């Protein structure tokens, strides 16, 4: 079964002033997912230290970004903790809700949309480049998951019966029309050497 889930007014908004601000530099929704799956890693790793066992679901500990133009798609991959379904139904939006009101309050003092990271909530700077996202997702304590928003207020979660990953995050952006710079080669490339240059774990950019 699909469920289908409101987003708590505070997102919902964020949401849309990303979606509907003027803003150029759209470049950096890749640095702020890198990052995402970097404090994921971090996180696995750590854990492991106490519990070796939780390495069982897989030991390489890296990010992939795998550009697709014929789906117009670009997926970054990580091996990282991943996330339960009350990750991405409850927990996740309750940390959210007050990075979200800081973030739009300094937006109001006259910070920019690239310093939405400072606030922890850089995953929506996924919809600066895409109509929708789609985040397939495994953690140890739990089963595989799709979750799914294109925005307009609501979100999905499915249980996944793609192929399965182990454990880990895959962020799958269906890129809007005008954006489909960011499946060139050298346009990831260039944006990796400026912005995540320094990444603890090997980023694999994958050729089409
Ligand atoms: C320590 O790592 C645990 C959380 N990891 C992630 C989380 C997200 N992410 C998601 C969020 C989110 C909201 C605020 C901040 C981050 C968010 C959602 O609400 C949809 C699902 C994915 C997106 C990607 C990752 C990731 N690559 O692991």
């Amino acid at each position: 079964e699909v469920e289908t889930f409101a987003f708590q007014a505070e997102i919902a908004q964020l949401m849309s002033l990303i979606i509907n601000t003027f803003y150029s530099n759209k470049e950096i929704f890749l640095r702020e997912l890198i990052s995402n799956s970097s404090d994921a890693l971090d996180k696995i790793r750590y854990e492991s230290l106490t519990d070796p066992s939780k390495l069982d679901s897989g030991k390489e500990l890296h990010i992939n970004l795998i550009p697709n133009k014929q789906d117009r798609t670009l997926t970054i991959v990580d091996t990282g903790i991943g996330m339960t379904k009350a990750d991405l139904i409850n927990n996740l939006g309750t940390i959210a809700k007050s990075g979200t009101k800081a973030f739009m309050e300094a937006l109001q003092a006259g910070a920019d949309i690239s310093m939405i990271g400072q606030f922890g909530v850089g995953f929506y700077s996924a919809y600066l480049v895409a109509e929708k996202v789609t985040v397939i997702t495994k953690h140890n304590d739990d089963e595989q998951y799709a979750w799914e928003s294109s925005a307009g207020g609501s979100f999905t979660v499915r249980t996944d019966t793609g192929e399965p990953m182990g454990r880990g995050t895959k962020v799958i952006l269906h890129l809007k029309e005008d954006q489909t710079e960011y499946l060139e080669e050298r346009r990831i490339k260039e944006i990796v050497k400026k912005h995540s240059q320094f990444i603890g774990y090997p980023i694999t950019l994958f050729v089409e």
